[PDB]
């Protein structure tokens, strides 16, 4: 847990718990975003890029801190290693870490590219973790847009740095719901806890930006 904020965000390799031999490819990422696993010292808790799942890893079990430098051979028939090569090169997160947007089920929003994508992992990132979006969700008897409040939050400095029900309060209108009583700040903010928190935390720590949120590629 010291051990896991050194090692935050970094590509690992991981001894196979079923086969001493073998090994994965793991993403290290923030305790913070899973709370069904418990992480203690000198464990880290990963995402394998094998099988998309959460686990908590002792310093023994961390064959390298990096997957660099790997022989040609052992690449070629490793597509998980493929995959986690081009997250360290690139950030392109791996198709088996996203959900089908048919699964799931542009206007408005200037990259709906960008906004799928977004959704995909997040419902990917959900349903792996155990907490998976089961129903639409709706905040102020409509739809959640999802993408458009992570942005809100986002522009405020992250749900951390939220210190005021005003703010709340505002990022509530901010989503265009037209009627604001006085729960609305409580529920946007019990409806981020729910279904975003844990992905920021995710994201952030394992350095995953969106475009028209974190960054903006105008020439694109």
């Amino acid at each position: 847990s010291r051990l896991n904020d050194e090692l935050l965000g970094k590509v690992v390799s991981v001894v196979s718990a079923t086969e001493r031999t073998e090994w994965y490819p793991a993403l290290v990422i923030s305790p913070s975003c899973n709370d069904d696993i418990t992480v203690k010292k000198d464990q880290c808790l990963v995402r394998s890029f094998i099988d998309s799942k959460f686990y908590s890893i002792a310093r023994k079990d961390i064959k390298e801190v990096d997957i660099l430098n790997l022989p040609e051979s052992e690449l070629s028939t490793k597509p998980g290693l493929q995959k986690a090569s081009i997250f360290l090169k690139t950030r392109v997160v791996p198709d088996n870490w996203k959900m089908d947007i048919s699964e799931i089920l542009p206007e408005e929003e200037l990259d709906p590219e960008e906004r799928d994508n977004f959704l995909q992992q997040l419902y990917k990132f959900m349903e792996d973790r155990g907490t998976p979006i089961n129903k639409p969700p709706v905040l102020g008897y409509k739809d959640l847009n999802l993408f458009k409040l992570f942005r809100l939050v986002y522009h405020q400095g992250g749900c951390d740095n939220i210190d005021s029900g005003a703010v709340w309060k505002q990022i509530y209108m901010d989503l265009g719901i037209p009627i604001l009583n006085s729960a609305a700040s409580y529920n946007v903010k019990t409806a981020y806890r729910k279904y975003l928190y844990g992905f920021e935390e995710y994201c952030r720590s394992a350095n995953i930006q969106f475009r028209t949120v974190h960054h903006h590629e105008p020439k694109v």
